[PDB]
């Protein structure tokens, strides 16, 4: 059964609701982004209209084999009419193709669904600018003040400088970056760029990246592993055993591995600054966990909501426990009282 927080009232619409069979009364299914918790259920056999961004539509067609006749891509920042209701897609600052959705209900109510997002001040100058929003369906992933992390720019600076130092000291070092979904591409692209290398990867991962409309991508990625000194592997292989195994396969080209795991928040954010981060090392392998987030920090989320001043907030993450729900509700009230809405 489809949960209430995936339904848009006064419409025939659901958001990220593909794992519940045929949802009674749903005339159009929206998909915010191509992450598996959100697309779970879509396949070549899906025969209802799916509304999404162009990038998301490319991934549906080529990775899930959804038939073209049911994929309805919409341009960003453009008023569109869907089944008699005005909608707008906005960039979510999450992974490639991820959007927020504005719904203008026939009765005058305005609803913003953030999908997954990393709130940014730049959103305060989109089409949201002087738009009254009555209901906000909010990505509350990190809705607690302990969740701090650096800017994406600071984390990339650390990664570039770390990789460049290591490989300039040892030209026979290989760099490895973990991945398990789309998103966080800047990590491996920025490192390859500083090293003057293409990024080497599996055919399956290459296929995925070719769907993302990234400028000059043919110049940056390859399936020829032998030509590359930056390799991408599944996140599950980024451990001492898995990396030792990989090094064996490279045929004595390399004698050291520097590897990166781009996590979200971890407990070491409560203690350490990005400049001070150190790896776990065993012999000729080192592994850095770097806090590259594609979700709002607590402070970023707070600033967005206090700027927007919604009348009602509906959380879409951490909704399964009474303790989480009570904690989030207490922060929303704090934010409202501080800002005066
Ligand atoms: C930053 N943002 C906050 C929310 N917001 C309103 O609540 C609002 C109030 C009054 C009018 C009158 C026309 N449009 C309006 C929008 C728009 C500005
Ligand atoms: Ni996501």
């Amino acid at each position: 059964t489809c949960p209430f927080y995936k339904k848009i009232p006064g419409t025939g619409f659901t958001v990220d609701a593909f794992q519940y069979g045929v949802v009674e009364g749903c005339t159009a299914y929206f998909l915010t982004h191509f992450h598996s918790d959100h697309y779970a259920g879509l396949s070549k056999h899906f025969t209802f209209p799916v509304y999404c961004s162009e990038i998301t539509g490319n991934l549906l067609k080529n990775k899930l084999h959804v038939q073209e006749q049911y994929i309805h891509p919409l341009p960003l920042d453009t008023e569109c009419i869907v089944n008699g209701v005005k909608v707008v897609l906005l960039d979510a600052n999450h992974c490639p193709g991820a959007v927020m959705i504005l719904f203008y209900l026939p009765n005058g109510t305005v609803i913003l669904h953030t999908g997954d997002f990393r709130a940014d001040p730049s959103m305060e100058r989109s089409l949201l600018a002087d738009q009254k929003v009555h209901m906000l369906y909010l990505d509350t992933t990190y809705c607690s003040p302990e969740y701090t992390f650096p800017s994406q720019q600071e984390v990339i600076r650390f990664a570039i400088n770390t990789a460049f130092e290591a490989v300039t000291l040892n030209p026979h070092a290989l760099v490895v970056c973990g991945t398990y979904s789309i998103g966080k591409e800047k990590v491996f692209l920025a490192i390859a760029d500083v090293l003057g290398s293409k990024v080497g990867m599996s055919q399956e991962k290459y296929k995925t990246l070719q769907c993302l409309n990234i400028p000059e991508i043919n110049s940056l990625i390859t399936t020829d592993m032998c030509s590359s000194l930056v390799h991408l592997l599944p996140m599950m292989q980024i451990n001492f055993k898995g990396l030792q195994s990989h090094l064996k396969k490279c045929g004595g080209k390399y004698n050291q591995i520097l590897a990166f795991r781009p996590t979200g928040w971890t407990h070491s954010n409560k203690f350490t600054r990005i400049a001070d981060v150190i790896p776990q090392t065993k012999g000729n392998i080192s592994i850095y966990g770097i806090p590259y987030s594609e979700h709002s920090s607590y402070l970023e989320m707070k600033r967005f909501v206090q700027w927007l001043k919604p009348q009602k907030i509906i959380p879409t993450v951490n909704v399964g426990t009474w303790k989480s729900r009570s904690t989030m509700e207490k922060y929303f009230r704090e934010w409202k009282l501080e800002a005066g809405y």
